């Protein structure tokens, strides 16, 4: 069996085509240089990282919003309104074993996405729409990113 | 269903025990904050990596000698001679893609260990000897490794 790796720098607005899919058993992880959670609970700080699907479809949102202090998760087809969104209470908590950087992997486990920051699982997000990953936006949605304005993505790929 | 992220920060010269240990299906990620293809000769290793087992035989040992402008993958039993040795050519090719940092990534195939520096494979390495990696090591020669004073690991465990 051969596996692969590639590695993108995602500048904050953009969003990178994968030259290789992720898909069931395989693995994305974040890289930040930075942490800027100084704002804190109830600041209009939002960053987003978002998996998307090769019709656009979000398969994976992942929005820490600061202003109510919660991470959410949700998914949406192309053009329709957000699914069900998952919450995880208290930002700063998650981030407790960083300083001054981050990592969050996403563990593609085929029926859900395994989301894990630092070395803390966060949450088993059963999915609401199933498919592969073939793109991966980073985008300021609102305020000051919480993230460093470059973020590094590996991807395993190959791996099942 | 339920994999794990651990992170260490393993300094020139020590050893470390892993908190989960790396079987088939695993992978194991080295991240250096630096590059010196002209730091000099080793003795003769200026770097090493190197993934032990239970009983302390080095399963993968992963040698950079800049002298002899090649790098040396090999193994050997605790208390025994080292055994048949692979070699790589031309060390500074093979870090092409880097510039002032660099990744070494093991997957651990089972019957072979795929290592790869940044995206680029640079070996299937049948092995010698099999079993558990429960930790790993990074030795140098005083002043001139190819690597930083500290190289970060990353192990992503409980994937098969």
């Amino acid at each position: 069996t051969t596996s692969a790796v590639n590695i993108y720098n995602i500048s904050a607005g953009a969003s990178v085509d994968l030259a290789a899919p992720v898909t069931t058993g395989d693995i994305v992880t974040f890289f930040s240089s930075a942490l800027n959670l100084s704002a804190g609970a109830g600041s209009p700080n939002n960053t987003a990282l978002n998996l998307l699907s090769e019709n656009g479809a979000y398969l994976l949102h992942i929005a820490f919003r600061l202003q109510e202090n919660v991470i959410v998760f949700n998914s949406r087809q192309p053009n329709a309104p957000w699914l069900v969104e998952q919450r995880v209470s208290n930002v700063a908590n998650q981030f407790i074993g960083s300083g001054g950087k981050a990592m969050v992997t996403v563990f593609d486990h085929g029926d859900k996405y395994q989301v894990v920051i630092n070395e803390k699982t966060v949450i088993q997000y059963t999915k609401q729409i199933s498919g592969t990953t073939s793109s991966l936006s980073y985008n300021s949605t609102e305020g000051t990113s919480i993230f460093s304005t470059v973020v590094e993505a590996v991807t395993y790929t190959g791996l099942a």
